[PDB]
């Protein structure tokens, strides 16, 4: 239901950080997560005694938090932390593995630290390297309509999206360097269909 | 020095397993980190008076980028959704500058590591497939020395960079037989020693 594919998007949007050193606060994870991603939001356990150790990041997208998952596994001054899923996954297992599915009948990328001045074209000049692109559109605030770092790019080929994140992926560009990855979730995830 | 590149590659073989359910023991997690490459050992934390595992382990391999691909690949579900959290070991701080060595060493070669080779494939058969994103310097599965039977994995070398990236983008994950190579880039050179 669009009700339940709207829950599952929001607990795939989370990522569970743990192993948090006792100095670091909200900030310091903020910035280690945010190249993923805009955080949207992030939940710190709280003892008594400062934190538990642990967190809770929240993204605006799924691919966002899957980035993270599987880049954030390291250091905040060799091994510190360690990066997973929410643990209450399984009774929205079903809806999130439904559309893992439907994603892979697109051709859909997720670029994120995508440097403030480049602009939709020059994101779709860079990319349309490896394919023809049917769409490559990066996401904006409604108030400003300035883009927020990241967006979304179609191709119309399987092999030219794959290209792509095998060889845009830690692109640098600017003094940034892009987070490339397939879309977890396909364009819009609950029309009739 | 030589034997300090060997104390680094012995650490860079090891991967923390932890959040281990209370039942599961040491053939689960065999079992579950074995697709990366054949488990050398595993180092199960115990608790002396509980009479039990504390949660934790810690799992080599008989090479690093064995540990590489398990790393990146089972921070995942063994019975729920999410149970275990993979990382490297803590003690790496001494050994990060010949490790940090190594990987820069390895840039310099086109090499790439494959895991969950099925037992009757041979050295050709793996050439064949892989040849077809590049020409091949040399495509070599391990051996027990003594037997001679290949031991599931190997290692490739493209002439070009671009024919490496290729396979690892297309090869890993694919289904080979009822399984799933494992396939990621060198994390070393060919023989970090000389």
């Amino acid at each position: 239901s669009a009700a339940q594919r709207q829950g599952a998007l929001a607990i795939m949007s989370r990522v569970y950080v743990g192993s948090i050193y006792y100095e670091l606060g909200e900030d310091t994870i903020r910035q280690a997560f945010a190249p993923f991603g805009p955080i949207k939001s992030i939940d710190m356990s709280w003892d008594v005694t400062k934190h538990k150790g642990f967190a809770f990041v929240e993204y605006e997208v799924p691919e966002a938090a899957q980035l993270a998952l599987e880049q954030m596994n390291s250091v905040m001054l060799g091994r510190n932390i360690k990066v997973g899923r929410p643990s209450n996954i399984g009774q929205a297992q079903p809806i999130i593995d439904q559309l893992a599915e439907e994603a892979r009948a697109f051709n859909r990328i997720y670029v994120a630290s995508v440097h403030q001045d480049l602009s939709d074209d020059d994101i779709k000049s860079v990319f349309e390297a490896f394919g023809k692109i049917k769409s490559a559109t990066l996401a904006r605030d409604p108030t400003t309509g300035k883009h927020k770092g990241y967006g979304f790019i179609e191709y119309e080929k399987a092999q030219s999206s794959q290209d792509a994140v095998s060889s845009m992926n830690l692109f640098d560009l600017g003094g940034q360097y892009l987070r490339v990855g397939k879309a977890v979730t396909p364009p819009m995830p609950l029309l009739t269909p």
